[PDB]
């Protein structure tokens, strides 16, 4: 069993926590945030998106007892003082959004943890991994990043399309659920003016490096992909809309067959495949990081196609954070 | 003054009515729908999207008095019985969605009107005209179609891009506001299963012929564009996301300059241009049918680019219905 | 096992179906609606509010196979032709909204069923039963009504409050989720003008007979309660806000104790009790028809108090439809 | 002309600014916030709720030029250093939410301003005023409060009902639009746990002292009113739902006549009256602080009634902030 400490009990920290409950190989043993234990219990117990917690939650002497297991609660803002070794933490899920460089995340190792997984793209050269794309490149590094939710959706699909047909170039849009960085009514967002506008009222364009970042996890695609996002008023689940030019001519039935074969074979549990008349809520709670929507896509011709793939930006990414923790512990 | 009769007082009929109040050349003299006059007055007076009617509305003897002018109200299910000649109607804005062929719309001419403008794409070979694409091709037809709200956004932008740089092949997506065909909660939609899913909860993939329809108004683009839609939980305003491969190399700054020149020149009032940090609500009430969003788009390279253009799917289209009524009346 | 036929596969029919899967005493053996079996299977499999169906669904020879059991599918518009006897149906869940009188619902009995439960308030004097109010008054009737979702929330709470403290007079408000009768954007609703206004954009006042209907199930409260509704932009879960004047003085802590005792005692599984910091989504999927929110209510004084109670208007009501089917089948 | 400085360019500061443009008696001459001038120009120019600014906005040398008038922009967090006398400020609209006591707001006077109006209820004994209730009690104080949006809706209506019929006791609910203190998805709100839950997904109960505060502006009602709130997923406009017991029996027609007479007489421009089939968006942009909805209310009997009154929580309150500035300057 790998013992995990969570730093940051936001959306990702809390959904990582829930996902860990259903996995025998990983045990959460500690959570650090600036929240009292009783408030943390409340945030875990009730979830507007994913419903009530499946289990028991007790607060006792400032710590959490979840399904009978003691969880150490701390409130340190300097990771160096977290004493992770005192709870035997193997890997830290670094989920605050604040320690996305080697120098900041290394404090967890100073504090006693063996390894760190950043639940977001690194701001320095800390290596990023995406399951289905490059987990097999992991080379023992003590600090790694799971990239972003959007890159976790695009890269598996781009890998299948490229391996089979050769991507000449592609442009991506993600139509993305509202997230915690947005505002309920027009409010201050000085580093992202569009992102301050009322989330429930608007389609909001947003820049994203997620498509370009596919080149870090699939170097053969470096320079061949970029894109952008529209934030829309849904609370969870997002969709990738990938427009690509192909070297090898492929009918839409041939593209479907290639994606389905990968979903049922090497990318099982990462890439999914459906031909049903799905909508976004049909993926609320989905663990696959990329579910190809066969009927939604459209080809102009055998070398120019628009492909659609769903992702639960909360659940799929959180599950693959856990997958990366397990992988680096092998 | 062109005297206009409106058949159908749905979203388009009512926003056409409001827009006509601000035009000196066009006067609404009659409305036909299966609604009592007092209910018609209520729907005109109050609008959840566009606010209160700017003017006075009263009911007198079963007809409407709007800004002191009498509007004849009827409830005929057969357009042949509309007696448009009794109110001197020149052009009918045919806005029921039910009479999109020559044989059905021509009943208005039997009923006394001189010309008909369909407020939707024709279902036979009734010619479509889109301002900024092919109004200059109009050659005296007495029944025409103003195409669709999406075709009105894509066509003007595609023409500028094709005329300057040559579109080899393009794929659209329209991220589109919720419309009246959708359902509040998951409900029956036997001919469009995804479309019956609750509109406020979901991102809903939808098919659209708008991109392919650009070939009807711009024959040079026939076979070069196709696309799809995502319906999202906003009440009005939509956006075109056009991914094109270009024959002539063009940097993103050169593309911006070409679009801005058309917006400030020949296409003024049809194609708009902005470099501001806009979001969808910034176009609620916008009259331009295609507003290019300079900062939102992104180029992968000089021959492969993603272009973004906004449209108020209610207001822009309705204003151009009136423009086509004026154009065919010259 | 009670064999049940469902007439009407709308929101209530489909959530009754799901809830029946978890009950050993009731088995759905047939569904009737104007939908093809493959579309029925789609609506059952995917739900924007309640997630994916927990089980298997397939179509075989025009009928449904759900969890390996065959469900007879028909599309009869006249219930007299439903041949319920051919599938051994004991009770019909009459869920179309169209047959809310004895003469119409009794066609099911001519068609071979033994008893009928209307999933809405009867429009004649067909008796209504509400769990926690008057199930014990049932005296062998073969056609009954389960009242409405709001009456199911208010009645159990009103009974506890009246029995303990005496309600002299009370006024409700239900802040209610959007329903299928509403419109996505401002549209025609000739018999309820406010109800045609776009559901996602507005707080919509609505009339309701639910408070007055409590007198039918609790004759002692006849003439003592009335109220109204506000429809708001949420997809499911509603709340009762009951303002009552009391005959016997009761502090808010004494009121809480009385409600908690009923929730933990005689009214267990019908009336719930919480002191947590809950919000509407915390009751999405809740089976209790009335969950008292201790912290949300407020007393002005010992004889004048505002009480708050939650209900999943889909799930709670549907589960109590099944409870009434079981109760009349004893 | 009264020269005004705005401290805090949030929703209230910006809508006060817009409202001031349409009033000759008040001139905004300076704005202080922690935002650059170019970002302030953007927030003023575009508004998701109220549309584009009606006028011209230029940034020049770090200050704003709005409709040709120079507006001094500063970014001081210590009001004592604002040098309001250097721009000749008469009254400060204190709109940060941070200086709601005499000691903090007095810094504006230290800094050169003559008077301060707090755009929120005071936290100390700073006197509150509500137009239509107690402006005539203002006695020259240099620091005052305009109370809250909800008290500005309830107090005018409560005054008419009490003056005519005698309020024995009342309980209020406000069904309230989402505001800036809420969260887009479940997030941290340690002082208001329910208020951190995703705003677009939930009906959210909230405590409010607004009803009790009516007793400060109408002492004759002290101890006779209290209530609570439900926050719901709309972006603006809220509604008061007042359940009251009356000393003098009054038919609902008599209540309507009393409210209408006050709306057309002494409370003109504060209290409005409608019998139309309105919904919340019909009051987006409304300047009256309380619009009585005659058809929405319901009486149980001649002494126990539920009354409904609308308010644009942004626009009405902002206009009455300006009214209070003008009043204290008389
Ligand atoms: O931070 C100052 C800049 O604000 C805007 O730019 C930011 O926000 C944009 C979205 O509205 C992003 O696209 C951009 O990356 C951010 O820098 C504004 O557009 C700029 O003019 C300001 O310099
Ligand atoms: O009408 C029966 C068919 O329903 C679906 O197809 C419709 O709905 C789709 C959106 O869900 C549209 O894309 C499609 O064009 C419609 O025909 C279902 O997908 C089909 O299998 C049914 O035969
Ligand atoms: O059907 C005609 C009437 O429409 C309205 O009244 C209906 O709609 C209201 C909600 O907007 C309901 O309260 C009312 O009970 C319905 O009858 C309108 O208010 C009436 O004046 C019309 O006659
Ligand atoms: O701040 C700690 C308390 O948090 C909650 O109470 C706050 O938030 C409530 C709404 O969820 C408010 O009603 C209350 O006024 C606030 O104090 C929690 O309910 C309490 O148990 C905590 O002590
Ligand atoms: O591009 P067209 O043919 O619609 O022409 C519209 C121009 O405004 C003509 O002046
Ligand atoms: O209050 P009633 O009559 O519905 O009784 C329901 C109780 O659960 C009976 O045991
Ligand atoms: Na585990
Ligand atoms: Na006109
Ligand atoms: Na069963
Ligand atoms: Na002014």
């Amino acid at each position: 069993t790998i013992k995990v400490g969570i730093n940051g009990f936001g959306r990702i920290g809390r959904i990582v926590f829930r996902a860990a409950q259903k996995r025998s190989d990983i045990e959460i043993v500690a959570i650090n945030d600036l929240l009292d234990a009783d408030y943390m219990a409340y945030m875990l117990k009730y979830d507007s998106t994913h419903g009530r917690f499946d289990g028991t939650v007790e607060v006792k002497d400032g710590h959490l007892i979840v399904n009978g297991k003691k969880i150490r609660v701390t409130a340190e803002r300097d990771p160096a003082n977290l004493k992770w070794d005192e709870v035997g933490v193997d890997v830290v899920a670094e989920a605050t959004g604040l320690f996305l460089t080697d120098e900041t995340a290394r404090k967890h190792i100073t504090a006693g943890a063996k390894k760190v997984v950043m639940t977001g793209p690194s701001k320095d050269n800390t290596p990023m991994f995406v399951k289905g794309a490059n987990f097999d490149k992991y080379a023992g590094q003590d600090i790694v990043s799971n990239a972003s939710c959007t890159t976790n959706c695009l890269a598996p699909l781009a890998k299948v399309i490229n391996d089979n047909f050769g991507i000449i170039e592609g442009l991506m849009t993600t139509v993305h659920a509202t997230t915690a960085t947005q505002k309920t009514v027009d409010g201050p967002s000085h580093k992202d003016w569009r992102g301050g506008r009322g989330a429930s009222q608007n389609i909001i364009p947003s820049s994203t490096g997620a498509a370009k970042a596919v080149g870090k996890v699939l170097p053969e695609l470096n320079g061949k992909l970029t894109g952008m996002a529209f934030r829309v008023p849904t609370p969870n689940v997002s969709v990738v809309d990938l427009t690509v030019r192909l070297e090898k001519a492929a009918t839409y039935e041939q593209i479907k067959a290639a994606v389905k074969a990968a979903a049922e074979g090497e990318m099982k549990g990462v890439l999914g495949y459906t031909e049903d008349d799905v909508v976004s809520t049909d993926f609320n709670g989905e663990v696959c990081t990329s579910v190809f929507d066969a009927k939604a896509g459209i080809a102009l011709n055998d070398n120019f196609v628009k492909l659609v793939s769903w992702y639960d930006n909360e659940t799929g990414y959180s599950n693959k954070v856990l997958d990366l923790i397990a992988h680096i512990s092998k």
